[PDB]
């Protein structure tokens, strides 16, 4: 009641403090944005004494010299004792250091960090020497993710005009701001993105066309958020693609067949301009998209860049006149813009997290992840803007921008139906590192933090920053058997850690043993089997459980569990790791090798057969033809491979009543649910193929893998062939479905080969012709019959249709190249 409030969510260093952004309850019970800026944070040294010398002995050497490079008055330090059981070789399991607390904020050479190799006569070595602000914060004051913050002492007239937050406070030092126990949080503020560029082929520049915003400002993470939920503003930003005026009665079409706001602008700097206003006023708490992270933000920072938008610092938090010197190196790009955007949570569908959370897609393209995700269909239209119809066709400039907006609403709605955020959050609060790491990182970011706070508290010193497929149709049902908890099992069975395992640290590439009975369990096995008894906890909690809501519940916080302790392993095995340890790596690789060797006799025991296998998965033929049958087998083997293994519990992940079977990742299959055919791998290059050919080839897997004998299917499928070879022959099938589509990337006139390809001899007759055909033309042809090559015979579908014009199919063509050669793979076994 006398403390300064706020729910955390993003942070940003500047200036040796760090800046946290998050939200705040106002007397009408609405939450509103804000920012605190903490000063008086320290970097935590530890200081390893000589052989023969003491904590104090370091204390009359460094800290005055410490207190003349810095200039500072006094500096606070004591001895204190620390264990350490990490890969550098010369210091000890437990020694009395000298804890030096160094503020990063200091009168001189605040820039420069003492060296963990620093030249002394009282000590070593040196720990913490470079740490990063906002780890020592989250680590000191024992923050795990996004929370509820009680800071007191807060400064309401220090900071001024600072952020594009509602609220702005500051506190002298990180002690003032405690984590409390609340576990609900206030209602985001969504805003999905969506962007269409123009590729400026002179300047090789990715230009912006139009934007589109979809608000969602009451997004409660606290309770399932409903289907198809519906944005409480949807507004479209639009330039001319080509010249400076749209073409005539743009608006009025725009106002009569286009959803929400339309606003057009003259030029792309006036569109930027507005655009950052909006995001000002808007100040959503996440910006939702599909590919953002690594093309679109990018896209749009350099264009306001290049176009000198003042107000660009709007798609983040705080509030900058200016860009940063540097900005414009390479990877030094992915900094600056994630640092801009500090303050807003950058929810990408598609990127490495986003694609975790859909193993099922192959491309992660927008239409396929709504398909996966949502069972809807959504036909996706290749919009160029470097074609001219677009600055005189009204009614193609509309399609193009409704086809923004449609995508604007299903990225939202994927992020949603995937929970994206409650996923993301409760692996947030689990591993204790930031939210935005989460959301655009890699594993490690969490596997790092995890262990951070997990060794910081009990004492500890942390370190400075298969068998091969059988390949053929199974005819008995096959099931793959999940078996990512192999390795975390492992480690907790075996009692492997940093704590337990002697090691030698001079060779790392000396295999170790595992630790005798007798040593106590460590603190990595400890940490997994917590993770292990509350997911089970949670378990039980949802076998009784009536509300839906709590449930769903149950069902989110259980899988973050799991997928934070079947993460561990990259703890020591990522060779970049913070924690990497080749030792224990090898370790627990090897004891992984003799699990899935013996889990292989066993199947055999049981007289079944294993497809294939690796440290993520096994999969095995049953030897039934019943889904009942399968499944019991399938628990069988479960139950078995547990009763070796009490630690170790695989499940049944996917149903194949049948199984055409190449490699890992690439195969055809009947998986089961209500059966439904699944294809993996083979559905690469379907645009090379025209609609014939792909009809031809689903309808041969389906009857190939149908329930009916080999021999009467695979005699349905001649007489399929057959008939549909004298189809083609006498020209009774349709046009349509032998046309066959080709972008092209480059220019027609500058195709290296274009003899060779049909779709440039076509384009340039185009040409020649007077037509207008350019780079990323889409050229959809048929293959004609009459010596004249592949090439010449091709010729525009729209030409092939009109009887008049005489053109036909060919057959030699379209039997070799477009049903042969295809089926040729697909009945090769």
């Amino acid at each position: 009641t006398d403390t300064f409030q706020m729910f955390w969510l993003d942070y940003c260093e500047v200036n040796n403090t760090l800046i946290l952004f998050g939200k705040v309850k106002l007397k009408d019970d609405n939450c509103v944005s804000a920012m605190v800026q903490i000063n008086g944070l320290c970097r935590e040294l530890f200081f390893l004494p000589r052989e023969g010398k003491t904590p104090t002995d370091i204390h009359e050497e460094i800290i005055p010299l410490l207190m003349d490079k810095y200039g500072l008055d006094n500096i606070r330090a004591k001895p204190q004792k620390m264990k350490y059981s990490f890969e550098l070789p010369d210091i000890p399991s437990e020694s009395d250091y000298l804890k030096v607390l160094l503020p990063y904020q200091t009168p001189k050479s605040s820039r420069d960090t003492i060296p963990s190799d620093l030249s002394s006569d009282t000590f070593y070595h040196v720990f913490g020497g470079n740490s990063n602000i906002f780890e020592s914060f989250v680590i000191q004051n024992r923050i795990m993710g996004p929370c509820w913050l009680d800071i007191k002492g807060a400064d309401f007239n220090s900071i001024r005009n600072a952020s594009h937050c509602a609220v702005e406070v500051s506190v002298d030092k990180p002690q003032n701001i405690t984590p409390t126990t609340t576990k609900t949080m206030p209602n985001l503020r969504c805003l999905s993105l969506s962007i269409q560029t123009l590729m400026n082929p002179k300047e090789n520049k990715q230009e912006i066309v139009s934007i589109t915003l979809s608000a969602y400002r009451n997004i409660s993470l606290d309770s399932p958020i409903p289907e198809n939920i519906k944005p409480d503003d949807l507004c479209t930003l639009v330039r001319p693609p080509q010249s400076t005026s749209f073409p005539l009665g743009l608006a009025a079409l725009a106002k009569q067949k286009l959803p929400g706001r339309v606003r057009l602008f003259n030029n792309e700097k006036a569109m930027l301009s507005c655009f950052c206003a909006m995001l000002k006023v808007e100040d959503p708490d996440v910006i939702i998209g599909h590919r953002l992270q690594n093309v679109y933000l990018d896209v749009l920072a350099h264009r306001m860049h290049d176009l000198n938008i003042p107000t660009f610092s709007s798609i983040g938090r705080r509030l900058r006149r200016t860009w940063p010197e540097k900005f414009g190196n390479s990877n030094m790009n992915h900094f600056f813009i994630s640092d801009i955007c500090s303050g807003r949570l950058i929810c990408d569908i598609a990127n490495e997290m986003g694609q975790s959370l859909t193993p099922k897609c192959q491309s992660w393209d927008l239409s396929e992840m709504y398909q996966v995700t949502c069972e809807k269909e959504h036909k996706p239209l290749d919009i160029d803007y470097q074609n001219p119809q677009y600055q005189n066709d009204v009614n193609s400039m509309t399609m193009a921008l409704q086809e923004n907006i449609t995508n604007c609403m299903i990225s939202a709605e994927v992020s949603y139906r995937i929970q994206l955020l409650t996923l993301t959050k409760q692996l947030t609060n689990l591993a204790g590192n930031a939210w935005a790491q989460t959301l655009g990182g890699t594993r490690a970011g969490r596997n790092e933090y995890i262990l951070l706070h997990e060794f910081s508290r009990n004492g500890f010193i942390v370190p400075d920053k298969v068998f091969e497929p059988e390949k053929g149709l199974h005819k008995n049902y096959v099931l793959v058997m999940d078996f990512n908890s192999l390795y975390p099992s492992i480690i907790q069975e075996f009692n492997i850690c940093f704590t337990t395992v002697d090691r030698n640290k001079e060779d790392i590439d000396e295999l170790p043993s595992v630790p005798p009975s007798e040593v106590d369990q460590g603190v990595l096995p400890r940490l997994l089997a917590n993770l292990v008894d509350r997911r089970r906890e949670v378990k039980k909690v949802m076998k009784t459980e009536t509300d839906p809501h709590k449930r769903v519940q149950c069902d989110i916080r259980q899988q973050a569990l799991k997928l934070t302790a079947n993460s561990m392993y990259g703890c020591l095995g990522y060779v970049n790791s913070r924690f990497y340890a080749k030792p224990l790596a090898m370790l627990v690789t090897n004891k992984g090798r003799e699990i899935l060797m013996n889990t292989r006799q066993l199947a055999e025991s049981m007289n079944l057969l294993v497809v294939y296998g690796d440290t993520d998965s096994v999969m095995i033929d049953t030897g039934c033809d019943n889904y009942a049958d399968a499944i019991k087998i399938g628990l069988g083997f479960k139950r078995l491979v547990n009763e070796r293994y009490r630690l170790l519990e695989i499940d049944i992940d996917n149903v194949f009543k049948k199984l055409l079977l190449h490699a890992k990742k690439k195969y055809a299959a009947l998986t089961v649910n209500t059966t439904v055919l699944e294809v993996k791998g083979l559905d690469m290059k379907r645009r090379e193929f025209c609609p014939l050919s792909r009809d031809v080839s689903i309808h041969v897997l389906n009857t190939i893998l149908s329930d009916k004998d080999p021999e009467e299917a695979l005699q349905e499928v001649y007489d399929y062939l057959e008939d549909i070879r004298i189809k083609v022959e006498t020209n009774n099938i349709r046009i349509d479905k032998y046309k066959i589509n080709m972008k092209l990337s480059k220019d027609p006139k500058a195709y290296p080969g274009g003899k060779n390809m049909p779709a440039v001899q076509v384009a340039l007759r185009m040409r020649k012709a007077g037509r207008v055909v350019k780079a990323g033309s889409v050229i959809t042809f048929v293959i004609t019959k009459q010596a004249l090559s592949v090439a010449e015979r091709a010729h525009a579908l729209n030409e092939v249709m009109i009887k008049s014009n005489n053109l036909i199919p060919d057959p030699q063509y379209y039997l070799e190249k477009q049903i042969f050669a295809p089926v040729e793979r697909l009945l090769e076994r």
